[PDB]
Formats: C-alpha cells, sequence, structure tokens
C-alpha cells in the first residue's frame, strides 16, 4: 500500500531536549500539518560511524518498528538529512520512571503492585517475541500523559534465534560468562521492583567495581519496611542462577510469575484500560 511521503526536518517545529546520549538527542517535536507531539530522536551519521554505532541504530530501529504494544514507546518514521538520521518516537509526557521514586521517595504497595504488573506484562510481550532489552532500567520506563508505562531505548537489545547495561541493573551472568537471555531482563526487573520499595537500587556501591563486586555476591539486603509478599517475589527473582528466576523458560514462564500472591489482586489481561493509582 501507499504510504505518507517521507517527513523532513521543517514539517516540525523542535522544542526542548527531551534526553541525552554520547551518540543521539531525543528532541520534542510538534507536527505543524497534524499538530502531532514525537520525541525525534537525532543521531549524527559521521559520529555513529566513526564510533562503530551501526549495528545498535540499526537494531534499534529494527526493533522499535517490529513492536507494537501499548507498554512501549513507538517509532512512527525515519528520515534523514545531508548530516543526521531522525527517528519519529512516542513522546512520553511525564518523563522518567525514575523521576517519580525520586519526587515521592518510594511507592507504596498499590503502587508498586500496578506499575510491577505493568513492566511484567511488557516483558511477556517482549519476551514472546524473542528480544531481550539488556538495559532495562527506571530511566528508560517512561510514564506517558495517561501514567501508563512506555518502555525505551533499544539499541542494546538482543533478537534470539558484548555489551554490559547500567551498572546497578546488571545481572551477575554478564559479569562472569559474557552472556545475555531473557532471564537477563527478569534480573533488571527485580532490581526496579527493590528500588520502587525501598527508593533505592539493591546493589550499591562507590564505584562500578564495587557494585559488580557486590552482585556477583548477591550482596544485598531488605529494609524492615518492604511489603512481606514484595520480598519475597524479589528474592525469586534477584537469584544468581540464571535459570531459577521467576518467568523464565526453565521455571516456566510467565503464568508463574503472573501468579506471584504479591499479584493477587491484578488483572493482568487488560492493565492498559485500567487507571492507574495515584502516585
Ligand atoms: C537514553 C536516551 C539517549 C541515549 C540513547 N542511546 C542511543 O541512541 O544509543 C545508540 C547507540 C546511538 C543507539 C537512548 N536514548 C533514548 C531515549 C528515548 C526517549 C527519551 C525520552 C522520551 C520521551 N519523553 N518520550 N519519548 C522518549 C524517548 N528513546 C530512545 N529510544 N532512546
Amino acid at each position: 500500500p501507499p504510504q505518507p511521503r517521507k517527513k523532513r526536518p521543517e514539517d516540525f517545529k523542535f522544542g526542548k531536549i527531551l534526553g541525552e546520549g554520547s551518540f543521539s538527542t531525543v528532541v520534542l517535536a510538534r507536527e505543524l500539518a497534524t499538530s502531532r507531539e514525537y520525541a525525534i530522536k537525532i543521531l549524527e551519521k559521521r559520529h555513529i560511524i566513526k564510533e562503530n554505532k551501526v549495528p545498535y541504530v540499526t537494531r534499534e530501529r529494527d526493533v522499535m518498528s517490529r513492536l507494537d504494544h501499548p507498554f512501549f514507546v513507538k517509532l512512527y518514521f525515519t528520515f534523514q538529512d545531508d548530516e543526521k538520521l531522525y527517528f519519529g518516537l512516542s513522546y512520553a509526557k511525564n518523563g522518567e520512571l525514575l523521576k517519580y521514586i525520586r519526587k515521592i521517595g518510594s511507592f507504596d504497595e498499590t503502587c508498586t503492585r500496578f506499575y510491577t504488573a505493568e513492566i511484567v506484562s511488557a516483558l511477556e510481550y517482549l519476551h514472546g517475541k524473542g528480544i531481550i532489552h539488556r538495559d532495562l532500567k527506571p530511566e528508560n520506563i517512561l510514564l506517558n500523559e495517561d501514567m501508563h508505562i512506555q518502555i525505551t531505548d533499544f539499541g542494546t537489545a538482543k533478537v534470539l534465534s558484548s555489551f554490559v547495561g547500567t551498572a546497578q541493573y546488571v545481572s551477575p551472568e554478564l559479569l562472569t560468562e559474557k552472556s545475555a537471555c531473557k532471564s537477563s531482563d527478569l534480573w533488571a526487573l527485580g532490581c526496579i521492583i527493590y528500588q520502587l520499595v525501598a527508593g533505592l537500587p539493591p546493589f550499591r556501591a562507590g564505584n562500578e567495581y564495587l557494585i559488580f563486586q557486590k552482585i556477583i555476591k548477591l550482596e544485598y539486603d531488605f529494609p524492615e519496611k518492604f511489603f512481606p509478599k514484595a520480598r519475597d517475589l524479589v528474592e525469586k527473582l534477584l537469584v544468581l542462577d540464571a535459570t531459577k528466576r521467576l518467568g523464565c523458560e526453565e521455571m516456566e514462564g510467565y503464568g508463574p510469575l503472573k501468579a506471584h500472591p504479591f499479584f493477587e489482586s491484578v488483572t493482568w489481561e487488560n492493565l492498559h484500560q485500567q487507571t492507574p493509582p495515584k502516585l
């Protein structure tokens, strides 16, 4: 079928910077013809080539095109000019989950349960497509205007059929084997649940090396104020042996994870249609 013609920079009014890395910048843009807002990721070709990032850029475009689920930032279009590639992404107006953790300190049980359930439901979808995120963290779990999650940042994803993520959420197997699997994302999930409840990531230290040391030793502990059922769930995700994490294939997948007592009151069928709890 015929699709709309390529967009170009002049079709947009660019605004504020939404996010930044050493190889790309995400900028809010309003499409003039439609008044729609997009988060446009701008990548300078020369720099990407120079630093050998072509496979990562290609990976993100491929992944984010293929995903069709409300809990994921969508890639709507791409275009380029002489110097730059542009990716038109969903604009998640409320920004990072990290911002909310910092703002409110830690989440109550109702909010922890709901947002954890959305993240689990997103991973079920992603893993069902044979894709591993590999760098899941509250910085790339965004919140849309309606306060549902939208997960982004897929250049480092792996597609089943090399790279080490953010220190605090790195799984032990990446430190001891250099090998990621679906279960690496479930480890990150365990860290994120811990952070929602405690207000801080479970493996913390003065520098990267010391964090990694704690991870491989499973050296962390729970505060006294930690929802007991949430603690049990986290203990079943933060497991050194990757084949023993709740939710992984060797543990028979998402059924037993979603059945965990922490999720008792959750209706998994239509989370996106439910109204999120007030933070
Ligand atoms: C962290 C941020 C900058 C570095 C970048 N790293 C990169 O491009 O690495 C390469 C190697 C070049 C591939 C990953 N990046 C992002 C950022 C966002 C994003 C951010 C805020 C948003 C909002 N408010 N609405 N929508 C949003 C989408 N979305 C994607 N997909 N990526």
